[PDB]
């Protein structure tokens, strides 16, 4: 009986093996538009993915994971509020059962019909595994997704869905382009926060895109069709992957633009 989504052993469960869940920190949170402020003191954001090197996609029982090379130096996040070179290691999405939810932040209390987690960690600490024992770890940039027209760049991931629909199957996913996920403007809101999913460690600077970019129906039904069980086991259709806003508490949501 391990953490899922389900009424059972969802989000209200977690802090049972992980009680870090009620913590000070906790993401995701909903972005007060009026009470977030400008900040100066934000440097430009740098995301160069030009070099990146994907691997392969793996469907882990809780999203679908596009994992890349994180031997060296090749697609990586840098400025805004990073101090250091921060590197992707994988990307998944958060998504409902109905485009009116499935997004993890939301802005002014909407829901977005998914979210895009790029995850990246600080190499000044040698590895993800090291990252995640520090309070600057990681840098995970997310991307609110609309449903409107399709997104080019999105496709490639939805045809390989097939291939990984249960828990446990990867399949290889070579020579993809994350910057085809990419809004056109790169304003952004900044805060403090933790992994969304269990152990929900509290080592990740949040830096959350304004623009959403737009995916069409087709795109994520076809996300829909995944299952949260293994094969032969009873399909259980992997759709409201999301957690809910956490408790701001102690923390100030900066702004890079206006
Ligand atoms: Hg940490
Ligand atoms: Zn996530």
């Amino acid at each position: 009986h391990h953490w899922g989504y389900g009424k059972h052993n969802g989000p209200e469960h977690w802090h049972k093996d992980f009680p870090i869940a009620k913590g000070e920190r906790q993401s995701p949170v909903d972005i007060d538009t009026h009470t977030a402020k400008y900040d100066p003191s934000l440097k430009p954001l740098s995301v160069s993915y030009d070099q990146a090197t994907s691997l392969r996609i793996l469907n882990n029982g809780a999203a679908f994971n596009v994992e890349f090379d994180d031997s060296q130096d090749k697609a990586v996040l840098k400025g805004g509020p990073l101090d250091g070179t921060y590197r992707l290691i994988q990307f998944h999405f958060h998504w409902g059962s109905l485009d009116g939810q499935g997004s993890e932040h939301t802005v002014d209390k909407k829901k977005y019909a998914a979210e895009l987690h790029l995850v990246h960690w600080n190499t000044k600490y040698g590895d993800f595994g090291k990252a995640v024992q520090q309070p600057d770890g990681l840098a995970v940039l997310g991307i609110f997704l609309k449903v409107g027209s399709a997104k080019p760049g999105l496709q490639k991931v939805v045809d390989v869905l097939d291939s990984i629909k249960t828990k446990g199957k990867s399949a290889d996913f070579t020579n993809f382009d994350p910057r085809g996920l990419l809004p056109e403007s790169l304003d952004y809101w900044t805060y403090p926060g933790s992994l969304t999913t269990p152990p929900l460690l509290e080592c990740v600077t949040w830096i959350v895109l304004k623009e959403p970019i737009s995916v069409s129906s087709e795109q994520v039904l076809k996300f829909r069709k995944l299952n949260f069980n293994g094969e032969g086991e009873p399909e259980e259709l992997m759709v409201d992957n999301w957690r809910p806003a956490q408790p701001l508490k102690n923390r100030q949501i900066k702004a890079s633009f206006k």
